[PDB]
């Protein structure tokens, strides 16, 4: 058990009630200070306040108890990021209704494939994604109603936010009176998300509880300081983006927000919005690692960058870094079914190429593959966590849920890993992902960071007869062949992690998610040409 990674004590304490009276308690304090701001969408160049979030979230609560949403019920929420996504999550929180977001880009069967699980009883969703909502719809008789987000009036037939809190909220309604419903916060879900073909990871309240000391934790988080701004273009359906900007709004942060990345107005919105702390997806490291306009602006503010979601190539990683004038790029490592981050770099203990230590009321171990004994440092194995931030288990999956985590509450995360004498951990790549050539494995990551001097591109193995699998590549260029790429592989690595087998050329790399390499469109890509 010198072989358990722990987390230290927290720097700021697990506090009392459910996350919704938690978000309440914070977001009424924040409301009653004139001109503080709770959003931005950069795009449009609109604020809102916490005073504006505040009241229009708790008119949404108190609709929905009128409405009849009570603990046993469930709504999604279906939009891109923008200023009222989290109206109706907070609402939804406040009164103890479990909330599914769900990824705005899906098709119409990824869609139904989520709702089917979530079994919502009313959805809201923005105008651009209503056709598909409406297209499923027939599917899932759950569903009761329809909700637009981001529009004023009703919208195509359907209420918006604003008709429907006005079609239940009485007149005489005064929100700064509301109380949020207090209930058993182990035992109700505060949110459904999805990880995938899909499953619904259910997120008892305490969990987004613990995930707020972390947030307003000066060491594992941000510290509560005022007039502190975030640019964050991380999904909000996603848990990486869920848990970001839940613990920003218990900060009392400005956050400002962008439905999609552009280089130029991100560089201009940190600019101009003085912007302390931005967070990215390694996939985005590119565009800085190219450069050239990130030097005009004045980025004098910006104290941190922080990256989640997949792996950040350490050169790369630094030298963006370098490029903002910053010590190091920041880390968390997470899954949909950890809540939020549960290896974060602490402040002042840096190592490039670590995703940070244990977060505070949390364990890691990393275990043989074969027989599950708990390895000593630097020794590879897959990772586990245990800890209170852990899912209660999936949506009516009660064997995919004892699948992963086991009776002493460790999750297996599919992820190769290792830490070192100092507690910091190494991410080495999804054990998926991993490539056996002979008896011997190849790690993608290794190959695509030798790559990237000569674009981007995307390793995978090349299934075979004998060898089991050829390091194979999928690649993105002025002018470079096959053998000539090959051929510099060979001179720059050993025997056996040689692209003894690889190159294909394509358009992009089949990226995913919060910017995460597709190993199978990949590996198939390669398969068809081969
Ligand atoms: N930092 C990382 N480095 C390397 N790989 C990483 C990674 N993070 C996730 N991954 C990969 O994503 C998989 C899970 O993807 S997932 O299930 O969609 N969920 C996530 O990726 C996920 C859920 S929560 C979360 C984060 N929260 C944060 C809070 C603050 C902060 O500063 C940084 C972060 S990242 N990420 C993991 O198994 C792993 O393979």
């Amino acid at each position: 058990a010198k072989n358990i990674k722990k987390g230290p004590a927290p720097f700021y304490p697990l506090e009392d009630g459910t996350a919704g009276e938690q978000l309440h308690k914070a977001m009424k304090r924040y409301a009653l200070v004139p001109g503080t701001i709770a959003f931005t969408d950069a795009h449009i160049e609109v604020n809102i306040t916490y005073a504006e979030y505040f009241e229009m979230s708790v008119r949404l609560a108190e609709a929905m108890k009128r409405y009849g949403l009570n603990t046993n019920h469930r709504i999604v929420v279906c939009s891109e990021n923008s200023l009222q996504f989290f109206m109706p999550v907070l609402g939804a929180l406040f009164i103890g209704v479990a909330v599914a977001p769900a990824n705005d880009i899906y098709n119409e069967r990824e869609l139904l494939n989520s709702m089917n699980i979530s079994q919502p009883t009313v959805v809201f969703v923005s105008k651009k994604g209503l056709q598909k909502i409406l297209n499923v719809q027939k599917k899932l008789p759950i569903i009761q109603k329809i909700i637009i987000m981001d529009s004023k009036t009703d919208y195509q037939g359907f209420q918006s936010m604003y008709t429907f809190v006005t079609s239940h909220l009485p007149p005489g309604f005064n929100e700064y009176d509301f109380v949020p419903e207090s209930f058993d916060r182990d035992k109700t879900i505060a949110l459904i998300m999805n990880s995938s073909l899909p499953k619904g990871v259910a997120l008892p309240h305490r969990t987004a509880c613990v995930r707020f000391s972390h947030a307003r934790d000066p060491i594992f988080g941000n510290q509560i300081i005022p007039d502190t701004a975030i640019l964050s273009v991380i999904p909000f359906h996603h848990a990486f983006g869920m848990s970001t900007t839940l613990g920003y709004l218990i900060c009392g942060f400005r956050v400002v927000l962008m439905y999609r990345f552009e280089e130029e107005l991100f560089l201009r919105s940190l600019q101009d919005y003085k912007i302390q702390s931005a967070l990215l997806v390694p996939t985005l490291f590119s565009f800085f690692a190219k450069s050239t306009l990130i030097d005009k602006y004045d980025l004098s503010n910006l104290h941190e960058i922080a990256s989640g979601g997949a792996p950040l190539s350490k050169e790369v990683g630094e030298a963006v870094a370098k490029r903002f004038h910053l010590p190091g790029i920041r880390q968390g490592y997470g899954l949909t079914e950890t809540t939020s981050a549960i290896l974060i770099t602490p402040e002042g203990d840096d190592k490039p190429g670590a995703v940070g230590k244990v977060v505070p009321f949390f364990e890691a171990k990393v275990v043989d593959l074969d027989t599950g004994k708990t390895l000593g440092v630097n020794q590879r194995g897959e990772l586990c966590v245990r800890g209170p931030m852990i899912m209660s288990g999936y949506v009516n999956n009660p064997e995919a849920t004892n699948a992963l985590i086991d009776k002493d509450g460790w999750l297996h995360s599919g992820d190769i890993a290792y830490w070192d004498e100092d507690e910091h951990f190494f991410i080495v790549d999804r054990l998926k992902s991993l490539i056996k050539y002979k008896g011997y494995q190849v790690a993608p990551a290794e190959l695509e960071s030798i790559l990237l001097q000569h674009f981007d591109a995307g390793v995978a193995g090349l299934p075979d007869d004998d060898a089991g699998e050829l390091p194979a590549a999928v690649v993105v260029l002025k002018t470079m062949t096959e053998k000539e790429i090959v051929d510099y592989v060979a001179s720059q690595v050993t025997t056996a992690k040689k692209l003894r087998g690889g190159v294909v050329f394509v358009d992009e790399v089949p990226k995913g998610l919060t910017g995460k390499l597709d190993a199978r469109k990949i590996r198939e890509i390669l398969i068809k040409a081969k």
